[PDB]
């Protein structure tokens, strides 16, 4: 097989290290490519590996030009720059697969760590210490206790639970969730959590909100002007789903105006953000309520070596005419849904 | 009564918020309720040395309150001074700023109060907090944002999990445990403790711990280092460049207990040389600290590594809450004569542990 990698010592999904996968290949007999040129290697490649952290874009001209291509790999978890519907139409057997449940920990560590920093107000406390001041009351007006909050997130699956679950021990005053499905009656009372039928009620109620919901019509452009002033005033937002759930102007008016006490995460639109995105320099009244990251939340070293072992995974049962995938990892099955 | 309470001006952040009840301007919430009581309440921010509003006041004062966050110092020659002192409360917790050995040796009839309890969720959430921003690498990630830079790549060189990482914490009293309980949906690799006594064996497996018997061993198997012990005689300048040098190389260590725990330039000097990745914690000494303690400079090779507040963790709005109901409600035990006060608080009752 020729594999193309495309990416950009612990560190795997970077071009330099090859998801340490580089000799695991050659010494398998493969010809690898590693790029950052894929557009010169696609008509011949039988295996194309991308990674959600620089997404090449397996566009419709792409897929047609690849007439060897047999899989696509995603080192991660996330398809959103691969064209699955198009794949599917053209009645193709290239599967899709992503190494699913590799991610999840990772980000669900980063809401609840974004949480913690929002409600507790460190980013203008720590800026103070290597600002050489010392003002405690200017910290602690804003600063709360995560404990006695109500806290929601939109959507509970994989990432969404996770949240939920590390959240439990922290004593907040009830756990919420909307979603399109029933959490299992077990791991409802396993959390405590109670579900909300509706977004309007769910943000109503709630002093902190978390977004774990994927990108669609239903959730694009959800977080907007009409929906924040349904929110609790002086409510914290935190996102690490997708930046497109959120109209950026409209976050940014509503932590300048207090509607929002606080917002954090690491998910933009458009991504890479911009220089100029309004959320880089948003701000509430006391200068602070922004804990945004670029997005690196799940390429964390630990989701790496997950990232790393699972694409072996995916490529052995390939190259060995097994196909013995995990059903949670198929995005597609020779074309098929 | 003649009450003194010691508390910090707030200046313009106590207008901007009501809640913050541990300033001189908002007076814990109690200055009309001890009026309509008829006691007199002198609200002082000036501790020190001599001519101070506190001293001014100390030789007729019935009561002083004080607080942690602004400790106004209980010294033998104020306690001497003292001629109707009959009860000290913290509206906090934290009584180093207070000679008790003073009043006990002497059998002075001095209570010493503090509303215990009120502060632990507070730390444990902290130290937490502090834990993932280090191991996660969020400051200079944070800062990437606001310096209008992307670059992903030079933060996910250094950002790690909590999973999986193996977590010891020095002490388990009331913090210790409740940072080891909010741990465990973390799925660390294993919870570990070192303390003077054992928690019980139910305490321990709540939590999943394991005692080691020796901080030597403690340390040189934790990814994660906290500390959460009181300072004493076993604990000064315990985290020295000794046992800095037997921690896991490449460790991060948070302290939200007490500064001369640490030795400042053996941590700044293990945080330069990559034997820790990184040090966070809201406590110094001295503290204040000053403009150019090394704590607030000192970085990793990377120019981060470096999770350092003013010491702030026990003054969340909603602690600062529960110090003012519990100081009314030592105030209000001793105005009753009651004296129904809650075990836990007292520290001293009329001079006897």
């Amino acid at each position: 097989a020729k594999i193309v990698l495309v990416l950009y010592e612990k560190l795997y999904g970077c071009t330099e290290n090859k998801l340490g996968i580089a000799n695991w290949l050659k010494d398998q007999g493969h010809e690898l490519i590693t790029t950052s040129v894929l557009d010169q290697h696609i008509p011949d490649a039988d295996i194309i590996i991308t990674t959600p952290f620089h997404p090449a874009y397996i566009t419709k001209e792409r897929i047609d030009k690849a007439k060897k291509l047999k899989l696509v790999v995603v080192a991660g978890v996330g398809s959103d720059h691969i064209d699955l519907d198009y794949i599917n139409q053209t009645g193709k057997k290239i599967s899709v697969l992503e190494v699913t449940g590799s991610n999840v920990v990772s980000v669900a560590e980063h809401v609840v760590m974004t949480m913690l920093v929002l409600v507790r107000n460190f980013v203008p406390a720590h800026e103070q210490i290597i600002n050489h001041d010392w003002e405690v009351a200017a910290i602690a007006k804003d600063a709360y206790d995560i404990e006695g909050k109500t806290i929601a997130t939109i959507g509970a699956g994989r990432i969404g639970y996770r949240v939920l679950e590390r959240l439990v021990p922290f004593n907040p005053k009830e756990l919420l969730y909307y979603d399109y499905q029933a959490l299992p009656k077990d791991a409802e009372e396993k959390v405590g959590a109670r579900r909300v039928e509706n977004i309007e009620e769910l943000v109503a109620q709630a002093d902190i909100v978390t977004v774990n919901a994927p990108l669609h019509a239903g959730t694009k452009g959800l977080i907007n002007k009409e929906l924040l002033s349904k929110f609790k005033k002086g409510a914290w937002l935190v996102n690490t789903a997708r930046g497109a759930i959120c109209v950026a102007e409209d976050v940014a008016a509503a932590l300048e105006s207090g509607q929002l006490r606080g917002y954090g995460g690491d998910v933009w639109f458009p991504q890479p953000a911009p220089k100029d995105h309004p959320w880089r320099d948003m701000r509430n009244k006391y200068g602070a309520g922004n804990a945004m990251t670029p997005h690196y939340s799940g390429t964390t070293l630990d989701a790496q070596t997950r990232y790393a072992q699972g694409t072996k995974n995916i490529l052995e049962s390939f190259f060995t005419g097994k196909f013995d995938y995990r059903p949670q990892d198929i995005i597609l099955l020779n074309g098929e849904y």
